[PDB]
């Protein structure tokens, strides 16, 4: 039969690389699909849509019809332009960036997970990435971006980091694969999973 | 908008591992489709498939509506039982491996390429390697596989090979990949070009 996997923004496409290598051993056909992670969860929920398996970074127990494992952590930062006021100031809390304006990344249905709910109030809602490091990096404001994304921004200087007190090293965020009940009954699936395991903690 | 890559049998699962890992960055969804070398011509050719990139060794110059750029090299093997009769004689021609039985891949068209064409007049087909492996395993006759199927199965001796005094360390054949004229429009494409090639000179 046939597969659809879902992948989120979130997650570096090298492990898309490493899913399909091993589905494909032991099926006919895998299609990948990526999504802003706001929009992850909400796909998956639509019956109209035969999603088999999502690997989001989003989170909720009362997802219905599917089942939930973790395979392993990916990272996140805070980034802002260099010249970002808040990088004089080493010592910024919540409240303090909440006084200025985030780039979150908006949703398709409006809806806004406790997740990526934004933290600011003054906010610049997008649905990507791309865009939201486009204005991050005119100064616009700041943004939570996942490692691989502002990865040689951050080591060329074209973009500086502000999560460093709160968390050294990045924001550890819990990778999920949420998986229809169905799967429960394959070895190639337990394959993946163990695979999809050691391949999250490479990256590190 | 939507692709649909189609990687024969052939071709280790490893790479389409790296052709996903690529092609995902900069698009939103990529569908890996197996087939039989024998069928993988014969599929792209229907219009009603919307194959848009095919990665396979068989041949033709023919084929319309796509183009054609070479990939690099897999490699395959003439394997029989390892008490086969003619692991005795290090000297078996085409003539005399044509007078036994050859496990070869039928299609689904009945068409027989001049690629996967059988050899012998004493054929028996299947329609994939996992079955003509049964029965080579079992001393019916022998095959022509990819390394990546008989390469535990030579290493612990479940399997011979007769194709040395042939060509010395493997048949190399040519990995083609037809893909469709509107993509030579853009990057990506030819950035996974560069990278599918890389990617098949490092599995030797
Ligand atoms: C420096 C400190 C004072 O400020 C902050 C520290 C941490 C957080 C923060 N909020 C939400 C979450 C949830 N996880 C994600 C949310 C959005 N996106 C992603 C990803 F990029 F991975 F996709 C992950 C994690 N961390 C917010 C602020 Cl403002
Ligand atoms: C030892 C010698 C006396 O015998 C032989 C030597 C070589 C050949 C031979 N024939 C066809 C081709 C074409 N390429 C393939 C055909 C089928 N399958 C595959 C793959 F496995 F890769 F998918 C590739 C290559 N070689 C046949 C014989 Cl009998």
């Amino acid at each position: 039969r046939n597969l659809r996997v879902l992948l989120d923004t979130a997650i570096p496409p090298s492990f898309c690389d490493t899913v399909s290598s091993v589905l494909l051993d032991d099926f006919n056909m895998v299609s990948l699909i990526r999504t802003s992670p706001a929009d992850s969860l909400a796909t998956i929920k639509q019956d109209n849509a035969e999603i088999d398996i999502a690997i989001t970074i989003d989170e909720e127990l009362k997802i219905s019809r599917f089942n939930q494992c973790v395979l392993g952590y990916t990272k996140a930062f805070v980034v802002a332009h260099p010249q970002h006021p808040l990088c004089n100031a080493s010592l910024h809390s919540i409240a303090s960036l909440a006084n200025y304006r985030q780039i979150s990344l908006g949703s398709r249905s409006g809806q806004h997970s406790n997740l990526l709910r934004p933290v600011s109030d003054k906010v610049l809602f997008v649905e990507n990435f791309d865009d939201m490091l486009r204005l991050v990096e005119a100064g616009v404001g700041w943004g939570i971006a996942p490692h691989y994304f502002v990865e040689e921004r951050l080591r060329n200087g074209t973009l500086a980091v502000l999560s460093e007190l709160y968390e050294p090293g990045g924001i550890d965020t819990k990778v999920y694969c949420y998986y229809n009940t169905a799967l429960e009954s394959e070895r190639s699936f337990l394959r993946f999973l163990e695979s999809a395991r050691q391949r999250l903690r490479e990256l590190g």
